[PDB]
């Protein structure tokens, strides 16, 4: 089997993107933000705190003529940007894009923080991170993909995010079309959960390449890409004006700046992200401060290879026997 689901993003600024899930009989389609960085698959739902759901499409099982509660199970996440979310879990089918899982555990939120509340565009997550990370207690549930995967035509599934545009999500299949040239592919690391791989350099703008190894994840759910406070400094340091701003929380550069392009290694191929991706805009309305999409990752103990990144390629999370990650240009 295969599945294909477009991927569209929430705002102008791509801050993150959203991708159909249809859950339960009949199907109850949500809007879930696809995060290979995580391992649950949460909703909002019928059992969210009312005064926690502002506009979100919520899950109701007692409507799903397929949902089980899964008796005694509980769950309770928090993610690299403060925000969480908690509950109980239901088993249901669930589709993405055509392929479906019977029995996947979906995880009915009790209780959301602000961040969530505050997004009426997302009405869950969908972890797509090893199943080693997923947080249902006492017994520990699969990722969608892991549930999916034996059925799969290959056991891989693409990223393929948009630039201001929508894109793609394949499971069990490599479209030879969605990219150019050739797919490298690198090692992962499953030891921390995550996919997480090594880069073998990187450029700024048309600059000379420096060959040093950066470790990270390719994590979809999170927005920016966060690197080491020398490879960002070395950045930043070609934009008039940019500095760290500890008020704002991050590098930022005058919105009249053209932004220089950022390169990336796979093996001995190259990733290049166009300045135009890494501009996150004014840091408040109408502000001449604009949010730059490259930023430390000094104090966050990992660098990430977020949508930023991730966007200017064609990713494969190949889920064999040993995984590994594919890059290709496109
Ligand atoms: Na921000």
């Amino acid at each position: 089997s295969t599945g294909s689901a477009t991927t569209t993003p929430i705002d102008s600024l791509d801050d993150a993107y959203i991708t159909p899930v249809q859950i339960g009989t009949p199907a109850q389609t949500l809007n879930l933000d696809f995060d290979t960085g995580s391992s649950d698959l949460w909703v909002f739902s019928s059992e969210t705190t009312a005064s926690e759901v502002d506009g979100q499409t919520i899950y109701t099982p007692s409507k799903s003529t397929t949902a089980k509660l899964l008796s005694g199970a509980t769950w309770s996440i928090s993610y690299g940007d403060g925000s969480s979310s908690s509950g109980d879990v239901y088993t249901d089918t669930v589709s993405v894009g055509g392929l479906t899982v019977t029995g996947q555990a979906v995880e009915s939120a009790k209780k959301v923080s602000s961040s969530f509340t505050e997004d009426s565009t997302i009405d869950g997550l969908l972890g797509l991170a090893f199943s080693t990370l997923n947080t249902v207690s006492p017994t520990q549930q699969k990722t969608f993909f892991d549930n999916a995967k034996a059925s799969l035509d290959s056991p891989v599934f693409t990223a393929d995010l948009g630039y201001h545009a929508p894109g793609t999500y394949n499971f069990g299949f490599i479209d030879t079309t969605a990219y150019t040239g050739s797919i490298t592919y690198t090692a992962v690391s499953t030891k921390q959960g995550f996919w997480e791989w090594t880069s073998t350099g990187y450029a700024v703008g048309s600059g000379t390449f420096k060959s040093t190894s950066i470790d990270g994840i390719a994590d979809t759910g999170t927005t920016l890409l966060y690197l080491p406070a020398t490879v960002v400094s070395a950045y930043w340091a070609q934009v008039s004006g940019a500095k760290s701003s500890s008020s704002v929380g991050g590098y930022v550069f005058p919105c009249s700046a053209t932004l220089p392009s950022f390169t990336f290694g796979v093996g001995s191929a190259r990733i290049v992200i166009p300045g135009d991706y890494i501009d996150f805009g004014p840091i408040s309305t109408g502000s001449s401060s604009c949010f730059g999409g490259i930023q430390s990752s000094a104090g966050i103990g990992i660098n990430i290879f977020g949508d930023v990144a991730l966007k200017a390629a064609f990713v494969v999370f190949n889920g064999a026997t040993t995984p590994t990650l594919g890059f290709a240009s496109k």
